[PDB]
């Protein structure tokens, strides 16, 4: 039985595998974040009570959840010290679900397929192009505590893949972990020059959505990346992105970018 969909039919689209007949190793699928161990706020609880629009779209000034501008065009595209922030319309706002501040819950748009990359271990390509600023994928794992976020990490081995990452917005902290539970989102490799843009993007919950949207038009079989110091594109005090790792080694970075530092970021414990 070779399967067929990594996300196991629980996103929009499939996706796929490569090469045939090979597979990740084995984790349980979630397209949302879930609780986890040391999580005081449930990720899936709605928390925000929405907008009061309902006669007309949801327009800056004039709705609760478009404080600071708008934060998608008409093509859904991320539009763009301190960093303004992101607040999708949520199952509360009385707008149609085709307002245009809903972006990041409509969920996958595109077809991604996660292949066995050179020297990274498994990665996440689009098998499409996808135009500069559309959402890509969440992020999505258990939502851990610090204790716990501490706990799994001192038991990091040294050819254990590491996918804990903490949000500190400026404080909020949210680590979210999709090392056992989690979606697609766990297969993107790091780069020093990367293509996607993580954004905290609030829906229903206090806890975010850690979106990664385009950050430049990707073509088709591009592989997809993001920075995991967070540091491409955040030009802000606001919002550190940062995944974690535990032991004193450097490990080297292979993302081929000219700037590569040679090293994967990881804050290390
Ligand atoms: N630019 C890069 N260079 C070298 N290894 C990388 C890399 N980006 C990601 N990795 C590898 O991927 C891990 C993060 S999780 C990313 C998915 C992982 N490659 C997998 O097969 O499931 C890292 O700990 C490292 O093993
Ligand atoms: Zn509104
Ligand atoms: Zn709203
Ligand atoms: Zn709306
Ligand atoms: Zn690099």
């Amino acid at each position: 039985t070779e399967q067929l969909d990594v996300a196991c039919g629980q996103e929009n689209l499939p996706v796929g595998a490569w090469p045939p007949g090979a597979a990740p190793a084995p984790f349980q699928y979630t397209p949302d974040h879930v609780v986890g161990p040391g999580a005081d706020i449930d990720p899936t609880q709605i928390t925000f009570p929405g907008c009061i629009c309902v006669k007309t779209p949801c327009l800056p000034g004039t709705c609760s959840c478009l404080r600071h501008g708008e934060n998608y065009d008409d093509n859904s595209c991320l539009r763009d010290k301190y960093a303004e922030p992101v607040f999708e319309c949520n199952v509360l706002c009385r707008c149609s679900d085709h307002c245009r501040n809903r972006v990041v819950q409509k969920g996958l748009q595109f077809h991604f397929q996660v292949f066995k990359t050179h020297k990274k271990g498994w990665g996440l390509r689009t098998l499409e192009f996808i135009p500069k600023g559309r959402f890509v994928c969440e992020y999505a794992g258990e939502v851990l505590g610090f204790s716990e976020v501490q706990r799994r990490i001192h038991l990091q081995t040294k050819s254990d893949s590491n996918y804990i990452i903490a949000i500190r917005e400026h404080v909020m902290e949210t680590f979210v972990d999709p090392t056992y539970i989690g979606n697609i989102g766990r297969f993107l490799n790091h780069s020093c020059e990367p293509n996607l843009l993580m954004i905290p993007v609030r829906i229903d919950s206090m806890v975010p959505k850690l979106a990664l949207f385009a950050a430049k038009d990707i073509v088709p079989e591009e592989e997809l990346s993001y920075d995991y110091s967070g540091r491409y594109l955040n030009l802000t005090v606001s919002a550190s992105k940062e995944r974690l790792d535990h032991g004193k080694l450097r490990k080297p970075c292979y993302c081929g970018a000219k700037s590569c530092t040679a090293f994967l970021p990881f804050d290390s414990s």
